[PDB]
């Protein structure tokens, strides 16, 4: 059994700053005491720094253990684990490669809901943005059973150059957005973000080869508000890639239930080899929601980056199977894939999209239900079954081998199925 982190001076409360004596439990696990485990018994465990996790430590929390975020440093990082050192901005370290991390039960309450005016972050006033993880360079990661309350305006948790990771049965409540927020700044805001590991990507670290994600898998898990803050903008994705960057694969997003995003479940840019299944999306209507979107949504976003200059490696190998979407907002989509410009050099395809359900019961809807753009061979699009909406289908500049087979389509006012030249 476990090293207990109470033996190591952590105090539950509300109050004694905890990173200490976390950090010295951990460290003695990372040697080899108590196997290699620790264990949070019941409290409310506050850190005014950074806690670093170790290689083959793993830890467990009592479902009534918190971790608070009381990380309040001007111009520093608020991110509660780290897989690596980091100190102060300009004191940047190569990040080693480190393995074999569990992390186990309990809050991690990432504490960014806003002041009374809605500028700032009530309790950390210093901070730019709040979070649970940062993990980079790593192998075998498993965080489980954990509940992730109000990032501020922040990733919960980032996954950068990282293998064989999974997120397990967890819950995502609240995003807290400032009323300032262009929205170029709030659509960059996923709730788990998988990177390639850049510099400007990553910036807690020196790492810039820009080394991929891969074997990532996001499973049973609830994303959606708190009582303290509002839906989250993204649950899932990432929205930056380059011709330095190796494009994160086998990405596995499966039974997860997505409860009303602002923007979508998942959306991300350079990703090979996706699997999007069974999962549920659900899209509230605008007066029933904390957050909204008024330039409208995509609950799932396959796109392409904005560059016009560069042969990208785009979306290859999404295969987006068995989910199902219930959206009472007239101004969002289920499903879109893209390439967004004509003017884009790279290419986008194997594409499958399959066995999908959509009930569209919005009032005068202003969006199609799926719409697949520029897509170049191989699109499946297949025994899929929408009920109601404007638009059912719509193929758009896309060449190749084009299977569209078995599609079911019901109650729908406009075109159900639309091909565009
Ligand atoms: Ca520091």
């Amino acid at each position: 059994t476990a090293l207990s982190v109470k033996d190591y001076g952590a105090v539950g409360d509300g109050i004694h700053d905890d990173r200490q004596a976390i950090q010295d439990a951990i460290d003695a696990a990372a040697q080899g005491l108590g196997g290699g485990n620790v264990y949070f018994p019941e409290g409310t465990y506050l850190v005014k720094e950074i806690v670093f996790l170790k290689s083959h430590t793993h830890l467990e929390l009592n479902e009534k253990a918190t971790i608070l975020n009381g990380i309040n440093i001007k111009n520093h990082p608020s991110i509660v684990f780290m897989t690596g050192l980091f100190t102060d901005d300009g004191a940047q370290v190569e990040w080693g490669p480190t393995e074999d991390i569990s992390y186990s039960g309990g809050t991690i309450d990432m504490n960014g809901a806003l002041n009374e005016e809605g500028t700032k972050a009530k309790n950390l006033p210093l901070i730019n943005s709040s979070g649970a993880f940062a993990i980079g360079n790593s192998n075998n990661v498993t965080i489980k059973n954990v509940t992730f309350k109000d990032s501020y305006q922040g990733h919960a948790i980032q996954i950068a150059g990282s293998k064989n990771v999974l997120v397990d049965n967890s819950r995502f409540l609240g995003q807290a957005l400032p009323k300032t927020m262009k929205d170029g700044q709030i659509i960059s805001k996923e709730s788990i973000q998988i990177e390639p590991l850049t510099r400007k990507g990553f910036p807690y670290a020196l790492n810039d080869d820009g080394k991929k994600s891969e074997n990532v898998t996001i499973q049973n898990s609830y994303f959606g508000k708190s009582d303290k803050s509002g839906e989250l903008v993204t649950a899932i994705g990432t929205h930056y890639q380059t011709l330095s960057t190796q494009n994160p694969s086998n990405i596995k997003i499966q039974n997860n239930h997505f409860d009303n995003m602002m923007y979508a479940g998942v959306r991300f840019t350079g990703f090979t080899d996706v699997l999007i299944k069974g999962n549920r999306f659900d899209k509230k209507v605008k007066g029933e929601s904390v957050h909204y979107r008024e330039s409208g949504a995509a609950l799932v976003n396959a796109y392409s980056y904005k560059n016009t200059k560069d042969l990208l490696d785009l979306n290859k190998q999404v295969v987006i199977a068995e989910n199902i979407f219930n959206i009472a907002d007239p101004k969002t989509k289920a499903i879109r894939v893209a390439k967004d410009s004509a003017e884009y050099l790279g290419k986008v395809s194997d594409i499958t999209v399959t066995k999908n359900v959509i009930n569209n019961n919005s009032k005068e809807t202003e969006q199609p239900n799926i719409e697949l753009l520029r897509v170049s061979d191989n699109l499946v699009v297949s025994e899929n079954s929408i009920f109601g909406g404007k638009e059912g289908i719509v193929i758009e500049d896309s060449k190749g081998k084009i299977t569209v087979l078995n599609n079911q389509f019901y109650n729908l006012s406009g075109k159900y199925i639309s091909f565009i030249k």
